[PDB]
């Protein structure tokens, strides 16, 4: 069920979220109009298994072919690292890693808007990341990750966007999904409240135009239906006394690493 960990296991999941973090900090400075998509995962795998010894979880993870998920602009998730895809100006790119270290796993992602931005994608980025950001403020000891789900999706479709349905959070730890499933919209199946010790992933997929979506015939990459950007920002947190702890906070992050709800 629903697993408490320890303060030891606690500190390899700090290892673990720093690692993936620093992947996407590392990553930053290419992300540049003209670079390929697969290029970005050989830089990145590469740096994952010879700078910090760690493995990506996503690699063969259901025969998936390559170490981290780059998703552009109309791309939902899962999207294929490859050779022939090119960034380009105004295009928002998820990259979403995934690191295995010491029997632990460090899971987060992040939106880059490459060249020249455009303001609907700029709009768009914001306002999931502030979706994170909201829920995260909410996770504390008592609290029901359906009144999250709830609060997620209110806000984003207070500004005209939707909550993709199909996937969600995961508890996290020695395995990559684990309990409890943290869905990011209201639904009458969640009741988990919330423990000291609890390690879970928030990760809101937020579409621009319907919530719908497709997968295309190459088995792996998601669309939305309508052709509508898509975008998504995920940490992985543990949950504490007064509130929680994000594990994968990085330097451009705006919201405290320990959030405390105590007087
Ligand atoms: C290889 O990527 C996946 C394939 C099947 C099911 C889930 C995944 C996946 C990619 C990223 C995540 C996550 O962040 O939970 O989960
Ligand atoms: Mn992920
Ligand atoms: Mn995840
Ligand atoms: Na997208």
């Amino acid at each position: 069920a629903i697993s408490i960990k320890t303060p030891e296991d606690i500190e390899k999941m700090r290892v673990a979220g720093r690692l993936a973090a620093e992947v996407l900090e590392m990553i930053e400075p290419y992300v540049k109009p003209g670079v390929s998509t697969g290029e970005l995962d050989r830089i990145c795998n590469d740096y994952i298994v010879n700078e910090q010894h760690a493995v990506s979880a996503c690699l063969g993870y259901h025969g998936y072919p390559k170490s981290v998920c780059i998703s552009i602009n109309e791309v939902v998730c899962h999207g294929i690292p490859d050779d022939a895809k090119l960034l380009k100006d105004g295009d928002i790119v998820n990259i979403d890693v995934t690191v295995i270290k010491d029997g632990f796993h460090g899971d987060t992602s992040k939106m880059f808007i490459v060249g020249k931005p455009t303001i609907m994608g700029e709009r768009l980025c914001r306002i999931t990341q502030e979706s994170l950001y909201l829920a995260l403020r909410m996770v504390k000891p008592g609290i029901n990750l359906r009144e999250i789900g709830a609060a997620i999706q209110k806000f984003v479709e207070a500004e005209g966007f939707s909550v993709v349905r199909e996937y969600c959070g995961h508890g996290i730890g020695r395995g990559f999904h684990e309990e409890p499933q943290v869905l990011h919209y209201d639904s009458r199946e969640t009741n988990v409240v919330l423990k000291p010790g609890m390690t879970f992933t928030i990760e809101p997929m937020v579409n621009a135009g319907k919530k719908e979506i497709r997968t295309m015939k190459d088995g792996w990459t998601v669309k939305t239906k309508d052709r509508s950007l898509s975008a998504q920002y995920e940490h992985t947190i543990v949950v504490t006394d007064n509130g929680c702890e994000i594990l994968t906070l990085r330097k451009d992050d705006t919201i405290p690493a320990i959030i405390s709800h105590d007087e």
